[PDB]
């Protein structure tokens, strides 16, 4: 529609900030890009690659996701829902992917990028998936700062949204991993006032949120519409103030943009 980039470009005024988006349409394979191709702070949208990069690894390590992972007190961060409730004991790797995922757990993150050899290595990861973009360069938690300029930990929303379609739905991971991750993100707790918030109450959505300094406000999300093909649907928004507060309303308005007309 010529309306939807001239709506973006109002929402994103409006709203006073950064707006990247990403749309396919695996119906057409279409796309609604806007600023597609500009680096964004990935923020906890960044746990998605590091679970996949160790999906990866246990296709070629049977186990890998039973192996346990010892939860010490110093490991401990500014955001630790489930691992808290293991200190002094230990998660699986299958465990941590899923408390990063559906928790947005950083010591669980932290944890993941240990086990894939630091952040550089899962940047290596997207590589052997085709992304050029994505780079994983800090830990938790100062990978969210999302200072601008700044490129580290970042990507644009047309790579992430390839890739994830890549893992989600097409052959990056093996058929059972792709489900297991599928699953995880389906059960994520942290979505519901973002991407998913502007679309139909009835539509199923896995994503991962992120958040992090300047107001950044990220999704990432797989939509199954009643009746219809999937979407992939990445959101970045950033804000100039360092201290600007979340906008999740922001995201879920992109979504209701984006698929008026599906
Ligand atoms: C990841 O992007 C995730 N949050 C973090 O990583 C947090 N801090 O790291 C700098 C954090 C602070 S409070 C909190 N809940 N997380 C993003 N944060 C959102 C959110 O709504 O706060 C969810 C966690 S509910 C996951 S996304």
């Amino acid at each position: 529609t010529a309306d939807v980039q001239q709506k973006l470009a109002e929402l994103e005024r409006q709203s006073g900030g950064r707006l990247g988006v990403a749309l396919i349409n695996t119906a057409d394979n279409s796309q609604i890009l806007y600023r597609a191709d500009e680096r964004f702070a990935m923020c906890s949208t960044s746990k998605v690659m590091a679970a996949a990069a160790v999906l990866k690894k246990s296709e070629s390590e049977p186990n890998l996701l039973n192996q346990r992972v010892e939860i010490k007190k110093s490991d401990l961060v500014n955001y630790n829902p489930i691992a808290e409730k293991h200190v002094n004991g230990t998660m699986s790797l299958a465990e941590l992917s899923a408390a990063a995922l559906q928790y947005s757990d950083n010591v669980a993150m932290n944890k993941l990028i240990a086990h894939v050899g630091g952040p550089a290595s899962v940047t290596a990861f997207a590589r052997q998936l085709g992304d050029e973009t994505f780079r994983l360069d800090r830990t938790e938690p100062t990978l969210n700062t999302a200072i601008p300029g700044d490129p580290r930990d970042t990507t644009s929303p047309r790579a992430m949204a390839q890739t994830l379609r890549n893992l989600t739905l097409g052959k990056a991971l093996g058929d059972s991993q792709r489900a297991q991750l599928v699953t995880w993100m389906k059960g994520n707790t942290t979505g519901a006032a973002s991407i998913q918030a502007g679309l139909p109450a009835s539509w199923v959505v896995g994503d991962k949120t992120g958040s992090g300094g300047y107001g950044t406000t990220n999704d990432i999300a797989v939509i199954w519409p009643k009746d219809r093909a999937p979407l992939i649907l990445v959101t970045y928004f950033t804000q100039p103030q360092p201290k600007a507060e979340s906008r999740r309303d922001v995201l879920a308005s992109a979504a209701k943009i984006v698929t008026d007309g599906l």
